Order: C-alpha cells, then sequence, then structure tokens
C-alpha cells in the first residue's frame, strides 16, 4: 500500500544496497530515479575520462534493471523542484535514499526532508558507504576526529567490527510501470550536448582500456581473492611491498568503490573468508589494512567544509608559500624537464589514474620538495581528471604528504629525489619510454639525466636538449636547502610539536606508506 | 560380464581418461592397480623434493577415489610377475592403460602383450598424453622427425586439431571390491624406507611451498585463465615478454603435465575458448604456441633410444669436449664464483625448480660459454633434481641450446655474460640475496662483480673474497675467446650448414627464445 521511490546518487548497484530493499515491501507500484543537476557526482569540475566511467556505470545499471522488467528515469534539473513534481504527478508517498557523508552533501538534502515533511511523505535514509558511522568515532574520542591512523584504528577496535552484507532484491511481486516514447523523454543523455569532448589523440586511443560498472567490479574481486588463495599456498602472508608492476594491468578497483558500484563491507569479509578457507581460523587483521585509511580520511572531514582549503581548516597549520603561474603550468602540461614526473603527469592526462608512488613524486616535487607552491593549486588538477577524485580522500593525503613540519623524514632529498626514485622504480625505463617518446633512443644511463649527456649522443638519440626536449626548469641541490631552510623556519615559528594537526605516527610509517625499506640498507643515499 | 583392471604409470588422473571409461561398460569388478618397481615415474634416479611430489599426487588420487567407494592398490615388485599372479588370483579378464610414447618404456609393454595373449585376456591402450601422433607427423615428413620448430608447425597444421576432452567416469553400477587388512598389506610406502632423506636443512624448509595433485592443477588453471580474461580486458594480447618476475610465486603446472595430473587438451581447448568468450570468434594460434615446443621435443625422440647420449645419435653433432671434475663439482655445488648462476644452481638444488632464463643461463656457462664441458654430464643433475625432469624435453633443450654450430647468435660473449644477464634479469637483487646469504650487505654496485670491490668495502660488507666467497674460477674474456675458436674449428669441419640436426631456425627465434629485443637497440652491447 505505498508507492515507493528510490533516488540513486551514489550506490549504483543493486547487491548489498538495504534502502533499495526497504522500498520494495509492501509496496504497489517502484521508480528508480537518477537527477542530472550539475553537481551530482563530480560533475561540475570534470573531464573526459571520468564522464565516460559515470555513463558507462548508468547504462550498466539501467541494463540490469531491464531484466526484472523495470527502467531507469533520468531527469534534469534541481532535485528541490524535480522531487515535487514527481510527487505531484505519480502520488508519491515514500522516499529512500542513501547518506552521503561529507558535509557538501548535507544543504542538498536538508530542504528536501522539509519537503516531505509538509506532503506526507516519509523519508528513508540508511548508511552503507562506510564500515563505521563518523559521529560514534568523534565521540568516542571526545568531540574531535582522530588525527592519527595508529588511534583511529584502537578508537576502531572498540566499537566493534562491520555487519554482513544484505541479499539481493526481488522484484517479481511489485509493479513497476512504465510510460509510452520513454527513450525520447526519460533517456541518458550523451558527450556530445554535455560539451566533453576529447582534448588529444591520446584520450582517444589509450595504451590502457577502463570500464565502468558492477559485473567488471565482481569479475576484479574474484580474480583478486583467487590470487591471493594462491599466494597464501605458495607461502606469502603479508609480504614486504618493494617491487610496483607499472608495465602491466592495474587490476584496480579504486573508481568502482568511489562511485559505489562495489560495497565495501562485501570486500572486507570477503578477503577474511578468503583467508580462513585456506589457514587455520585465526584472526588477521593486516589484510585489511589499506581499506582503513580511507575511512581514516574520511571520517576526518565530519563538520569542516573548509577541509579543501588552507585558510579557516583547523587541522591544517599555515605556511606562507609562493605563488608561480609558469611553474604550474609547466608542472601540469608534463615540461618540466625530469622524465620522471613528465611521464606520471601525462599518464594522468592520458588516461586517468596513476599509481600510488607516482602520486607521491609529484605532489612532493610540487610542494616541499622544490618549488614550494601551495598544494591547493595541485588539488585542482586531481580533482579534475582523476577517475577517483573523492573530496575528502584526496585533500587528506596532500595534507599528510605535505604541511607536516616536524617529520623530517620527508624532508631528504636524496630519497625523494627525481632522478633516484625514478631509477629506483622504473629500472628498466620501459614505462618512462612509453609516455615520453623524445627519449626512445636514448641510452638508459641518461635516461633520467639528459642534460649531463655529449653532443655526440644527443646527435645519435635524436633529442638535442633545448630544442626537442625542455632543459630542467630547477636545480635541485639549491632549491632543497632553501626549501629546508624554510620549513626550518616554519618549525621555529611553531615551537610546540603536540599540536593537534593531520601528521604520520612514526617513520616506518612513512617509509611503508613509500614503499621504502625500514632498516638500514647498503643502498640508502643519506 | 567382465573383471577389468586399469594400470596406472602416468596420467594419475580421473578427468579425461577413456581409458578409464572403457573399463567401467560391461564390468562386473573394477580393479586399480599401480605397480613399484623402482623404473616408473622416474624413480631409480630421483631425488627427496619430486618424491613427495609423486607421493602427494598417489595420496590425492587414493582420496579421490575414496569418495565414489573404493581404493588403490599399491604393489611391489615386476610388473611381469605381478600381472600374472593379480590374474590367476581375481581373475582377470581385460587390461587397460595409457600408452607411453617415450622409446624406454617399450619392452616393458611388449611383455606384458605377450603374457595377456596367451591367458585370454583383453588388452587395452590409449593415447591421452600428447595431441598429436609421431608416427603419423613423422610419416607426414618423409620418414624421420621434422627438425625445426617451423617445419614441425607446418606439417601439424596439416593433420588437423585435437580432440575435445572426454566426460567423468561414473562407478555407481560396477562393484569394487576391497579386502580386509589392507592398509597392511596393499598400502602406499613411504620415503623413510625408500632411503630418500634429506640431504641439508634447505630441503626441509625451501622458502616455495609446492603441492602434487589434480585440485590444485584444476584450481592453478582457473587463476590462469581469469588472469587472461582480465589481461585483455584490459587490452594486452600476446605482448613482448622482457621483464620475468623471480620474487614472487611460480604459478607452474609443468610438473604437473610430466606426471598427468593435468590434460593437455583440456588446457589447449579452455585457452581458445576463454579468448572467444572475450574477443570475437577469430582463431588466434599464438596463444597455444608453447605447448607445441613440448610436441616438438617428444616426437622427435620417436625411434632413438640413444637421444639421451652424443654417441650414436644420429640427430646431434659430434663435438671434442673437455672433462674436469673439479669444474663439474663446482658447478653442481654452487661454488663457481658468479651469483647469478650460484643462485640458480642452489635454488634448483633445494626446491627442484628454475626459471627459464635461468636454466638458459646455466647450461651455456657449462657448455659453450665459458668451461666446455658436455651436456650429457650436466643433464644428470636436472634429471637428478627437477620436478619436471622429462626424458625427452630435458635433452632436447640442451642440445638445442648447445651443439648448434651454425647458430653464432648463441655465441655473444657480452649478451650471455655471466654478469650483464644477470644485471637484466634481476636489477634489485633480491634474488640473488635470498639464495647467496654471504653478500647480503654488498652494495649493488659490485654485487654481481665481488672481486672488483676494495678491501674497506669487503671488510664493512663482512664478506673477504677469497675465504667467505669464493674467488671466480674462470677468467670470462679469455675462455669465451677459445670457446669460440674451437667452435669456428668444428664448422670448418663440418662444412655443409645444411646438415641435418636440431637447430634453432632463425636469429629472432632465439632471441625470443631467451627473452631479449629482436631489433637493435641503445642497450645492446655489441
Ligand atoms: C596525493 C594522493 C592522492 C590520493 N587520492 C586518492 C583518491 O582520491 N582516492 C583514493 O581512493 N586513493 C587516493 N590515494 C591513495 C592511492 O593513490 C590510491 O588508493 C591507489 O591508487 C590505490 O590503488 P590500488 O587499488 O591498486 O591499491 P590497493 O592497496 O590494492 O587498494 C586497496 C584499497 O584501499 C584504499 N586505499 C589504499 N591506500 C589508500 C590511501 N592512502 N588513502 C585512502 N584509501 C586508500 C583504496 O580504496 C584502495 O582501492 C591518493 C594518494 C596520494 C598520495
Ligand atoms: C636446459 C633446459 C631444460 C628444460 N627442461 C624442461 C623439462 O624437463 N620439462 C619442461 O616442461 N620444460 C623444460 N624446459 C623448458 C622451460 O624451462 C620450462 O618449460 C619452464 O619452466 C616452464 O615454466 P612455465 O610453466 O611458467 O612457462 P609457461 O610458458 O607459462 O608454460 C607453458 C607450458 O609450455 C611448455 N613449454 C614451454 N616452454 C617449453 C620448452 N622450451 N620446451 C618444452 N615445453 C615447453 C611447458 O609444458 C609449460 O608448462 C627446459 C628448458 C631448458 C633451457
Ligand atoms: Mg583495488
Ligand atoms: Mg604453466
Amino acid at each position: 500500500e505505498h508507492v515507493s521511490l528510490h533516488w540513486f546518487r551514489h550506490g549504483l548497484r543493486l547487491h548489498d544496497n538495504p534502502a533499495l530493499l526497504k522500498s520494495l515491501e509492501g509496496a504497489k507500484e517502484f521508480y528508480a530515479l537518477f537527477i542530472w543537476d550539475g553537481e551530482v557526482a563530480g560533475t561540475k569540475l570534470v573531464s573526459y575520462p571520468r564522464m565516460k566511467f559515470l555513463l558507462e556505470c548508468l547504462k550498466d545499471l539501467d541494463d540490469s534493471l531491464k531484466k526484472h522488467g523495470g527502467r531507469l528515469y533520468v531527469v534534469k534539473g534541481p532535485s528541490d523542484v524535480v522531487i515535487k513534481q514527481l510527487i505531484e504527478e505519480w502520488g508519491v508517498t515514500r522516499v529512500t535514499c542513501e547518506i552521503d557523508p561529507e558535509p557538501i552533501w548535507q544543504p542538498r538534502d536538508k530542504a528536501v526532508k522539509d519537503l516531505c515533511a509538509t506532503k506526507g511523505v516519509k523519508w528513508f535514509d540508511y548508511n552503507s558507504h562506510l564500515l563505521w558511522d563518523p559521529k560514534a568515532v568523534c565521540d568516542a574520542n571526545g568531540g574531535r576526529p582522530p588525527h592519527t591512523y595508529k588511534l583511529f584504528c584502537q578508537v576502531t577496535d572498540l566499537l566493534g567490527k562491520p555487519e554482513t552484507p544484505h541479499p539481493d532484491p526481488d522484484f517479481s511481486h511489485v509493479q513497476m510501470p512504465v510510460s509510452d516514447d520513454f527513450d525520447d523523454k526519460f533517456g541518458l543523455p550523451t558527450l556530445k550536448e554535455l560539451g566533453c569532448e576529447p582534448e588529444c589523440e591520446e584520450q582517444e586511443k589509450p595504451f590502457n582500456k577502463w570500464q565502468g560498472g558492477e559485473t567488471g567490479a565482481l569479475e576484479l574481486l574474484e580474480t583478486r581473492l583467487m590470487i591471493e588463495r594462491t599466494a597464501y599456498k605458495a607461502g606469502y602472508i603479508m609480504p614486504n611491498q618493494y617491487i610496483p608492476d607499472l608495465v602491466g594491468p592495474p587490476r584496480s578497483m579504486s573508481p568502482h568503490l568511489r562511485f559505489g558500484a562495489l560495497s565495501i563491507r562485501k570486500f572486507y569479509w570477503d578477503l577474511h573468508n578468503n583467508y580462513a578457507e585456506v589457514c587455520g581460523g585465526e584472526w588477521l587483521g593486516a589484510l585489511t589494512a589499506q581499506l582503513v585509511w580511507r575511512e581514516y580520511f574520511y571520517c576526518m572531514s565530519y563538520g569542516n567544509p573548509s577541509f579543501d582549503k588552507m585558510e579557516g581548516n583547523p587541522i591544517c597549520l599555515q605556511i606562507p608559500w609562493y605563488k608561480d603561474e609558469e611553474a604550474l603550468e609547466k608542472w601540469k602540461q608534463g615540461q618540466t624537464g625530469f622524465p620522471w614526473i613528465d611521464a606520471c603527469m601525462r599518464q594522468l592526462r592520458y588516461e586517468g589514474w596513476m599509481h600510488h608512488v607516482g602520486r607521491h613524486a609529484v605532489a612532493c616535487f610540487l610542494t616541499r620538495g622544490d618549488l614550494w607552491i601551495s598544494w591547493v593549486d595541485g588539488l585542482e588538477a586531481f580533482y579534475k581528471y582523476m577517475l577517483d577524485g573523492d573530496w575528502s580522500v584526496c585533500a587528506g593525503n596532500w595534507m599528510w604528504v605535505s604541511s607536516s613540519a616536524f617529520e623530517n623524514c620527508l624532508q631528504c632529498p636524496q630519497c625523494f629525489s627525481p632522478v633516484l626514485y625514478g631509477m629506483r622504480m622504473d629500472p628498466t625505463g620501459e614505462f618512462t619510454r612509453r609516455y615520453v617518446p623524445q627519449l626512445k633512443n636514448m641510452p638508459l644511463k641518461y635516461l633520467f639525466q639528459p642534460w649531463k649527456a655529449p653532443k655526440e649522443v644527443q646527435e645519435k638519440a635524436g633529442c638535442v636538449i633545448g630544442e626537442d626536449y625542455p632543459s630542467p626548469m630547477v636545480d635541485h641541490k639549491e632549491a632543497s636547502s632553501k626549501c629546508r631552510r624554510m620549513m626550518e623556519d616554519v618549525k621555529s615559528i611553531i615551537k610546540d610539536p603536540e599540536v593537534w594537526h593531520c601528521t604520520p605516527s612514526d617513520t616506518n610509517e612513512v617509509r611503508k606508506f613509500c614503499w621504502l625499506p625500514e632498516h638500514m640498507t647498503a643502498d640508502q643515499p643519506c
């Protein structure tokens, strides 16, 4: 005895969706809706790659719904008017949705609820995007979010464990009306009208291909689980990670987690059950350690709309930065003069995805390594091009890498160098040569230092530095010393080391974060 | 109206076994048998690792049979008497088996058939170990086996395609009698009585762990197929292989193929069906190119008992080798003085498995690179320690790498060097340091050349060359020139380049065989 409506904003899936399950029980009619308003799902500041991903996900969702005998409605316009129009037209009595924990989505929702309060329309919301409730974690640690990963783990180890996934829905006993001339009015838009077209030939035909949806997410999860099972049988339980693979398929699910095409609880429990089936029945929490950084960065933004800025944000230190547009433009385009940085930036601009080590390298190069430019300026590029540009996680990582004044392990000019780090992470040079073809014939000895090669080598390789490939934009030795002095001044000004701010816990945490050995080794420069 | 007996020698499996399926139709009783005679399945010249693998496979087979209500009989003694005893005791009327294509297993079988001819006992055999019949291939190319891989492919492309796998058996309508006190008389032996015990502490606790059986083979096949599916979706169809992974799990099925725990036809067809499901319905023969080298080397031994020797073998060239026992013992133990060679040899002696590049490197070092010692001497070690020491494939690979006088690409001292090749295949040095702990603290600069380091570096690293780690056993520059001169003399003596002998087809085949680029590159020494 209800006419229910489920609103799709995130969580574009049908598995493990309690809010959807609640809209089918005691329901005479059912409608599925998505509203295109220009701000939902990071559409305001976006580019071609992630638009393709979003459209593919929506098409997959509609195709999945067509099996049970239903369609997905897409409407263009403000939510506060679209909802009212649909209520007055269809005759809706109940609206169900999933919660958006970020503070920038709150005033949107508060407007709808009030409306439903003045028309006798029930409202239902359920949190299925995170493992723990941010408010409970904040209350357990006084009234402020934890500022350390170890403290966050300690706090969450007392609240309990996540809940198991829910079953799948059933549409057999519910009517799902569909209007005539549906594809002409409630159909899905196209990139041709929205104004997003490829900016270069590399976007049209990238080296690595991505597909959005839910079936691909489930297949990737199955492949991940069986790879781990085979590794466990071989004898590899949580081994040290030192050699990243940059020339093969990524096999990543972060873009799917961002949009909600895969459940976090399902992944969490599948990992542990897979481990227990093979080995004994002892609990090992190190398996799901990566999934806890995501929650640690999500819960930190609770109650702070200025979490993406340096001014007015109480959990960030104030640091005097510089502003030069030429350097920033060179960094964004990929004309810095260091092949390791340029390759990663061009990969981001073409495909929209990058490995962790590259992101750390480019962030350190921009902020506290050589140039001394604010992280707010570089965060915009990641918001614009990344496939998984979460509003809170990216800003949290930027503030973690930079602005940590009292951590001296991140200020070393030898370990975090745009030459030695690239040599370590790409001994062969195939990744560098793939995205910088100008240095295809350059010997591996001078591949990362093209300006130290003689003229005969340049002529033979067909790359004269200064005409075919730009000269370096800065001297690392000189820039590093002045940046170190400037940060030492910041430390002197901020006397107390125990201030409340986002920072790493210890040095080993940094070394593991950056894929480097903990103890001293014979291959450690300074 | 029969009492059938299936004899297990190879093909220790229940899936895709036509001979087994034939012993169940029209049968009143059924017996499964394995005879331990001291020569079956490479038991005469064997060590602890492969014995463990064989025993695990037999235990898995017995456990699988116990589900349907049957056991596996194991008897110790000569086959020609055991078969007769069992025929006179049980009352057998039909014997079924699988064919062993190698010529060393023929006189064993010819004795049994004759017996069955004088007692009214039917005999049935079926070839399920190979994809093509060696006799048909030999007849299609005159009366001799093809001596080139391209010629073998050309010949086999006209015979047709392999047959699809057969169904699984059923034991419901067949009686499977079991005797009392079974575990006391027909039980499985143990390594404790056979005389195989670990020779060192590294055998007891190896770094990589192996398990024999059929379930593991099927799981490995599933993992392989889904990895390939994901790679195809990403956009990687038959890419160039240049970076081997030596610090992770092997994920190999060659030992299972050797003993017959996995079918070759099933793998062949699963690969192609997996490819067709994702991509279009066009045939691509490059997918199963590795499975054809195995058949090429198997069919070459047809009609030649001396295929494992240099004297009396018509498909091998006669070359004057040297004989020094000290050098051979150093090569076998792993005291050569070159860490790249020692690590691979110690890995073989501990675990029993090695990557292709290491096998090629050590074979070239022994035979035609530096020492000039016969391949027959080194083949014995591989027969003794390898988990997949096939009688014909290993000898064929040895004769392919060595004795190819007219192929000058394999005679280059720069590309196939025990220093540069190791640097190329192990840029980090983790694999080398895992099996040569004496050089754990040695800098990566001198890791592959410990004798060129100063004394202070040796003292700091705690490795004085000559006392803690042996000095090099030979000078590569001098050895290479004399070996080249000696092989040039062989070429001068053997005038005709078109002699009938096992040899590579072209230079690109060698370069791909050894995981090296085809065209010239800036990182090519000579
Ligand atoms: C400057 C910078 C910005 C980043 N921005 C993002 C972002 O917007 N979104 C994002 O998901 N990751 C972000 N990361 C973390 C990291 O770059 C990605 O999580 C990485 O690409 C995951 O790849 P993977 O799935 O193969 O790793 P895996 O370890 O195989 O994936 C496990 C999962 O754990 C989570 N995870 C792992 N590391 C982190 C981390 N440091 N912070 C948060 N979650 C993590 C992700 O959901 C990931 O899918 C950023 C890192 C840096 C240095
Ligand atoms: C001196 C020497 C001796 C060798 N002895 C053997 C041996 O006794 N048994 C053996 O199976 N391989 C042998 N090989 C080939 C090679 O070393 C192994 O096939 C390799 O370990 C296969 O690993 P993989 O399964 O990961 O390779 P994959 O390519 O992933 O395996 C595909 C399959 O193709 C077959 N195959 C691949 N290459 C060859 C080859 N060159 N010759 C024959 N079959 C091949 C194997 O059955 C293998 O399982 C030898 C090579 C050399 C240089
Ligand atoms: Mg992932
Ligand atoms: Mg294999």
